[PDB]
This record gives C-alpha cells, sequence and structure tokens, in this order.
C-alpha cells in the first residue's frame, strides 16, 4: 500500500486537469518527472528510444555540455570544431537549440539534437555572463577527429609545453614518448584548459606517468561492491621533473582527475580558474529491450578524498586570461597568454629550489 | 498492469543508483515531476505542508510561468516591489538561496510572504540587461487603492484606472461614473493590472454590456461548464470607452478586455497581453497531499481561449513620450501627462472621433 | 537654424497630378490625395470612389494642399454633405454676399472619411475641411 500515492494522484490528474489526458502521456511524463527532477545527467530513453541510440563515423557540432546550477552549460567547445572556429567558449548556458528551448530539456537530449550529419547546419541561442542581450550563432557541423597531443619547447627556457585538448586513446603513448624525444628539457608545462574530459584509463595512466606510489582517483558509492579505486604502480618515468598545470572553466572530468592527482600529491602546481566540476559517472539501466535509464551510478574521489562535483578543482594560482601589460615553440604568445607565463614563472621557481 | 512502466523503472533505481533514497523521497520526487511537468500552475502541498493555508505580509508581485521561466507579470503598482524598479517580464532567478528553475509558482510566493517588517531580496533578469540585477526589498501590507478616476483636462472624457480586481472594483467605478454625469467618454486604463478575482471583472463588464454571453470556465469534462452572462441590465450601456491594455494585463483585466473588444462596445488600444487565462483549485489527495491544477480555462465571447495568445488590441501603440520638434527648445487631472504618454493619448484621441461618429 | 538658408534652384512647368485614389493594405480604407484643387478634382474623386464598391472608409489627405478655385472645394465637399451650409462669402455689402450650399444629391452620406491637413493646407483645402469638420462629417 506504500506505492498507493502514485495511484491515488493520477485518479485526481484523470478528472480534475482541465484536460482530458491518456495514460500513455501520463507515463511518459511520469518517468520524465522522476528522472529529471533527481539528477540533471539522468536522462530517459523511451519505449521506442531504445535502438534509436550502426551509427559509424556521424558528425556533429563539437561542444561537451553539462548542467551546472540547474542550467544547461557548455562545458567547453573542441579546440578545432566548427563551434570552436565558430566563437563558442566555456560557460556559455544554452537557452535554444535551433529554436527549441532547452528549458526542462535533459542533458542527454541537448547532444543528440546536435549531433547529425556533418553538412546539416544548426542554430544555438546562448546567454553569456556579460552580454546585454542573448547571443544567436548560425553555424554548420562537422566530423571530429581532435588531434589531442603535441609537445612544443617553450623557446629560451628550458621547459616545454604539452598540450592535451581531450582524452584520446593515445595520450598517455604519445605524452611519453613527447617527452621521451626531448632529454634536455628542465620543466613541463601542462595545459589542460579546455578539456572537457574523456576515458578514465587515460587520465590513470596519464597521472601514472608522474606518480610513483598512492591513491590516484576512486569511484565510490553505497554498495561497496561496486566501489573501483585506481592507484598507481611503482613505474613512474618522471618522479623529479619539475610540471605546472592550466586549467580553466573548460577543464571537466578526466582532466579533473589528473590535475587533482597532482594538486592532492604535491606533484605540480595548477594555475588558472576554477573548473567546472565534473565527476559523475553515468550508467545505462536496461529496461528489458522496449526502455533504458540514464542515472549517476558512482561519483569520483581524489586521492585526497574529495569529491569533484560540488566543487570541482580550485587551482593553487587564480589568473584571469588575457595579455601581459608591458611598458613601452611558444614566444610572444606568452605575452598574448597571462596564464601561460605564470605557469612558466611557476617552473622557473622550482629550478630555483632544485639548485641544492 | 496500468502501472506497469513505472513500478519496473523504480527497480533499476533502488538497486543501481548512486545513493540510497527512501521510497517516501523517490515517490515525492516522482510526483513533484508529474506535477510539473503538465503544467506551469501545477504545484504541490506536501504531507505536512497541507493545510498550512491558515494566513498577508509579502512582496507585491504578481507572477506566472508561459515559456518555462518565472516572471514578474506586473508590479502591483504602491506596492514596494513597485518602488524597487520591478518591471513587467523579469525573469525572477533567485528567491533567497534558491535558484528559481524548478520551484513551484505556488512556492516561489511562499518565500515572498511573510510578515509586514522582514526584509526579501530577489535576483532578476530583464530582458535588455547585461547582467544579472540585485533588488533588496522590504515586505508591507498590501492595501493597494485599487480604484481612481481624473478628468483629463481640456476633453470631455475621464480617465479611469483599475490596477487590481479588488472586491470594490464595480462599485469604485460605478460611483465615479455616476459622479461625473456629463462626461462623454471613458479610458478605461487596465495596463500593469495582473488580474484579481473573476466576479470582479464580470461585474466591471456588466456595467458596459447589455447582453450576450460574457465568459466561460470550460474544461474537457462538460460538468464542469460555467456560463457567466450579462443576466443583468447595463446602466451605461452607450457612453464611450477606450481601453488600455499590454504585456501587464492578465486573466481579469483580459476577461474584461476581450468581452469589450468581443462585443465591440470598447476599443482595445496597446499592446499584446500576458495570455493567463487558467484557473485552478485545491484538490485532496487524501490527508497526505493535496494538488492545485487548472479545473477550468476561460473562453470569449468570441469563443476563442485566452491562455494561448491572450488579447490582441484593435490599435497597437508602443508606450514612451508623445513627439514634438520642439520638445527640448522649450525645455530649458490628467493634463500635460498625456504628452509623456502615448498611449493614453491615443486612447483620447479615439474617444474624440468615436463623440464626433455619434453626431449623427 | 541658426542661419538663413540660401538654396540655388533651377524653375519648371507645373502639371501637378492632384487626385490619386489607393487601397490601405490589410484594411478594408483607401487613401485620397488632393494635393491641389485641379478643374478634375470632384470628377476624379468621385469615380476613384465609383471603382472601389469593397471599401468601408476613406482617407482624404488634404496635407500641403495651398488651395484652388472655389466651385471645385464647394463640389468636393457636396459629395459628403447632403443639406445644409457649405462656405459663404460675406462683406459690408450684402447685395455682393455670396453664400454656397449643399445640394441633396450626396453620394456618401454614411462611409467613413478621416480628413488630413497641416500647415500647408489653405484656401481651398480648408472650405472642405472645415465644412467636413463644422458638419461632423468627418475627423
Amino acid at each position: 500500500h506504500m506505492f498507493s500515492r502514485f495511484s491515488n494522484v493520477v485518479s485526481e490528474i484523470e478528472k480534475k486537469y482541465v484536460d482530458k489526458i491518456s495514460i500513455s502521456e501520463i507515463m511518459t511524463k511520469a518517468i520524465e518527472g522522476l528522472l529529471s527532477n533527481l539528477d540533471a545527467h539522468s536522462a530517459y530513453l523511451n519505449e521506442k528510444k531504445f535502438k534509436e541510440f550502426t551509427e559509424g563515423e556521424r558528425g556533429g557540432l563539437g561542444i561537451t555540455v553539462g548542467m551546472r546550477d540547474g542550467v544547461l552549460t557548455v562545458i567547453a567547445p573542441l579546440e578545432g570544431t566548427p563551434a570552436y572556429k565558430a566563437g563558442v567558449k566555456s560557460g556559455d548556458n544554452i537557452l535554444k537549440i535551433n529554436n527549441e528551448s532547452t528549458l526542462s530539456m535533459s542533458i542527454d537530449d541537448a547532444i543528440n539534437l546536435m549531433r547529425g550529419k556533418p553538412k546539416t547546419p544548426i542554430q544555438i541561442t546562448i546567454v553569456r555572463k556579460n552580454e546585454p542581450k542573448p547571443l544567436v550563432f548560425n553555424i554548420i557541423r562537422d566530423i571530429i577527429k581532435l588531434p589531442s597531443v603535441y609537445v612544443k619547447k617553450i623557446k629560451e627556457t628550458p621547459y616545454l609545453y604539452v598540450r592535451v585538448s581531450g582524452f584520446d586513446k593515445n595520450v598517455t603513448k604519445s605524452v611519453l614518448e613527447g617527452l621521451k624525444a626531448n632529454p634536455k628539457a628542465k620543466g613541463i608545462v601542462l595545459d589542460l584548459r579546455g578539456n572537457p574530459g574523456g576515458l578514465l584509463n587515460q587520465a590513470v595512466g596519464l597521472s601514472n606517468l608522474f606518480i610513483k606510489e598512492g591513491v590516484l582517483v576512486s569511484q565510490k558509492g553505497k554498495n561497496k561492491e561496486e566501489s573501483l579505486e585506481y592507484k598507481a604502480n611503482g613505474r613512474a618515468p618522471y618522479t623529479n621533473l619539475p610540471i605546472a598545470v592550466l586549467v580553466n572553466g573548460g577543464s571537466a572530468s578526466a582532466s579533473e582527475i589528473v590535475a587533482g592527482a597532482l594538486q592532492d600529491h604535491k606533484r605540480a602546481v595548477i594555475i588558472g580558474e576554477k573548473t567546472f566540476g565534473k565527476g559523475s559517472v553515468q550508467m545505462l539501466l536496461p529496461v528489458n529491450k522496449d526502455e533504458a535509464i540514464k542515472i549517476t551510478t558512482a561519483r569520483y574521489y581524489l586521492p585526497s578524498g574529495r569529491t569533484i562535483q560540488a566543487k570541482g578543482i580550485t587551482p593553487d594560482i587564480v589568473i584571469y586570461p588575457g595579455k601581459v601589460p608591458e611598458n613601452e615553440v611558444t614566444p610572444k604568445m606568452i605575452n598574448d597568454d597571462i596564464q601561460l607565463k605564470t605557469a612558466i614563472d611557476s617552473l622557473k621557481t622550482w629550478s630555483i629550489v632544485d639548485e641544492k
């Protein structure tokens, strides 16, 4: 008799609502309301919209989305996508996708509406923090290769700049060989800004390149039988070399696990802005073949034990982007990127301390 | 197997969800989600928060939802909220420490209701503003002097304002009309009027409409079919009347505006109104829960509904000042104010041609 | 203006196309303009109205009309006034005191009409506008 309060209500809804309503509508709206109210990323695949999920190499817009403070936002436009080329920035609230209001629209619905074939156009209405009126974008989609990792030397300094815009399947291998290719290097600038995340095993593997021992990241929850804890093995190549990590509001998921692991192990300095805070994991629960729900089944926890979604990553050195004031391969860009100049400066003091 | 797909889902949630949740919370958050998705005004009174209906301090704004966001329909004239600078169409973004997204229409009112001395802050977004606006207002009792009539100087007409549909709107208008016998026309200003009780909109309309259906409550069940007529005789059935409406006119203000419009009893001047034609009722879900949902919708004498579209005026005029080719060369009871209000001056212009046409 | 304005202009012949009737789109009304009182104003206005059975109202633009001959002002006004005085020339000599009235043959005694005038309306245009205003025949 405990689930009676639901049967009690649909009786009143059938009779005293202004419109007569089919129970078919009652039930799709039944499952919608519970999923959406509990969790932002908890979305619903319908009685027919299951198989809807041989997709091939489809195209898309190239923005990763999440929901912060109940409203959908762009985590970061992936560098090199038509959305990145269009002028989208991190933290931008999506208000309408193709004149369709994202109000009470789940994260997955927004992703699917922007995904399709590379030639299809798409409109997005957005609200930015410092704009008088909402901004309208007319952009064409594209295929997403995403060249993740390249290592460059910071000229006139012994350091080198390594950028990871996303967690491809080849990030640990490409980063390691990029370091192996530079014996003369005395420091690293690891740019994880604008990286919306990726797969966990490449976040753990990249962090294992710098951490000898200790906890690295863990998935925990009420069921301790389903409580994964990743640690670092003793095979860490670069246990001494300086490293300065850069993060901003576009850093999410995997990039926060490695940045938080380095920060918590006091292995690196974190420069930039407070990150987005995407430390949730969802899971497909198969309601047979007709329906599937997505709900968060676990959360991510750092080597310090702190959770990610509630707070994100607070950097050790806060710096808003912009140009370096003056007085009148990475040269000149250091002046056009004040955050990069700070990460190099934090390495420069490390090289001084190591003079013992 | 009527409820088969709902019990089927919660089974996976109980076992494979990240957090432990009592079935009591699973159901309250289920039914809240059901209530909210069907109707904007459909809100929820809890297992304990029901029969908490006992009584008037507050902020003084009437709120509604049309496109998923809570907005101020119009700040009640003379309230401390009106004093703060609130305007129509402003999205309410934060009431206290709660982002108003997925906060029911009823819940937002409760946070603004309290004792008249307590202060309260509200975060608001306006249509043309770069960053959110912060308003710190103190609550107060709402007396709201609803109706006043003033003579329009240098014209034989008079200006009637109704800021809200008090229990005294038909009486105050009527006595105002008898108190100026030689008046030859009316400017009925319903702008910024977010509504009021239904019977005072019908009674005011009956003050000028001789015959015909006037407004209707209609739902899918025909057992709930109230039909309002002009069952009484109308004292002032001939004198001209020009009604002003804008984006802040809603419900009752639209009912009287549409009734006069549909019967060709008045000219409707201004902008499209807000479009709130629903009425709710307290429904007892046993003793634990109670729901507020729309029990009927309003239909005009023309048969058209009021919620989907509102009222489209006969003459559109956007607000501002009346132009003057030498308005800064001259620069160093309603006279001259007509020059500061282009909408009011147009309603006077339609009365002046009306009084000319009646010269037959 | 702060200083007097100087104009260098070349002259021309003056035909002056006085009357044309146009329909006001998305309304049942029509716009009739009279920039001057040609010898053909009553005839052209009447046939312009005769050409539009579906019309429910008139906008009579007399702005910028500096005047014209009296008989076409009286004739145009007679198109809308059934009876009553229409315009008069008076003075000390009552032997030379002309008074024009309207004959009963007025075609459009019901149809709405809104007249427009400005600082450029003079002479004839004021006789017809004043006649319609005084008879409460137009706005």
